[PDB]
């Protein structure tokens, strides 16, 4: 059975509950079991086929409320399980998945931007701290490579960031990489074959079109094709070896386009449009529902 793009999630006027899935194979889309607390500013990830979503912030009529909540979709009972809340609400958060592990990175609490970093152990249900990074991110991309978590751009509640680091588990410790050519706020982070791709993003005066790429081998950054659509807040994701990125906010509009990258050709094309426009999503694939 084929695999789907799963959004959850998302900002328009105000944080969203929706849970729709994308299929390639076919251009169909579905809506499926709400969250059960809208959210924006989440991330998406898969462990065990189980969709997970985290952190966020719910900014509703009645007000703002930051999330700490992991929350489990099973796509074999379209049902939405509660897991252990993290130690801290984390809005504008980025996750990345090592050897069945979550780790949630950074994102603000109020006027708190984190540092902070923890790993959540779905055997357990526990999630622990770990080494904190050494710059505070909220809007941070997060992409794992061989084994090593990379923590990409964001804003510190100063400045957006051109800045990136790595996370090494087996020495719980975090050390600067190259810095990318742009700075990058609410980038959508990814990796396909033995590069980090950062697509768009804010800068603090524009959101942004272009889309660079980390080599860990060559420890270089270099710009490919730009996407076709300016946007910042997007959702990301790799589905059969090509990338998709998903709404976002391009100073004017929350979009609702969706484009795809072809490596090998250097190209972006628009795949389908989601069901309304949206930004703040959070993205991953998995198995169809049942
Ligand atoms: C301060 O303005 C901005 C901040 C960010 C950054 C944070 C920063 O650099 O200060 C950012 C990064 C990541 C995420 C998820 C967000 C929040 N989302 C985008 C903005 O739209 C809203 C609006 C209200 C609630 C939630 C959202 S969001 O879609 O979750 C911002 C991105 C922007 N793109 N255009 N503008 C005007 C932006
Ligand atoms: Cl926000």
């Amino acid at each position: 059975v084929g695999r789907l793009i799963y959004t959850a999630g998302g900002y328009f006027r105000q944080s969203l509950s929706y849970l729709e899935a994308y299929n390639p194979s076919n251009g169909s889309w579905l809506r499926l079991a709400d969250l059960q607390v809208p959210r924006s500013g989440l991330a998406g990830c898969v462990v065990g086929g189980l969709l997970y979503a985290v952190g966020g912030r719910n900014n509703s009529p009645d007000g703002n409320t930051d999330s700490s909540a992991l929350d489990c979709y099973n796509p074999m009972t379209n049902q939405w399980s509660p897991c252990a809340s993290m130690s801290v609400p984390r809005n504008r958060i980025g996750v990345g998945v090592i050897d069945g592990h979550i780790y949630a990175v950074g994102g603000s609490h109020g006027c708190i931007h984190h540092s902070s970093v923890e790993r959540y152990e779905p055997e357990r249900d526990e999630w622990h701290l770990v080494a904190p990074m050494l710059t505070r991110r909220i809007g941070v991309g997060v992409a794992v490579l061989n084994r090593l978590l990379y923590a990409v751009g964001g804003f510190d509640g100063t400045n957006r960031l051109n800045s990136a680091e790595c996370y090494y588990p087996e020495r719980n410790e975090w050390r600067m990489i190259t810095p990318m050519n742009t700075i990058r706020s609410g980038a959508g982070v990814c990796v396909l074959h033995n590069c980090i791709y950062a697509a768009g993003g804010y800068d603090g005066q524009d959101q942004l079109n272009s889309v660079e790429r980390y080599d860990v081998e060559t420890e270089t950054w270099t710009f490919v094709a730009p996407m076709r659509h300016h946007r910042s807040a997007l959702g990301i994701t790799v589905h059969q070896g090509k990338i998709y990125v998903l709404g976002g906010y391009d100073g004017h509009t929350f979009l609702d386009s969706v484009e795809c990258y072809d490596p090998d050709s250097d190209t972006w094309s628009e795949v389908t449009r989601m069901t309304s426009g949206r930004s703040g999503v959070g993205v991953a694939v998995t198995m169809e529902p049942c």
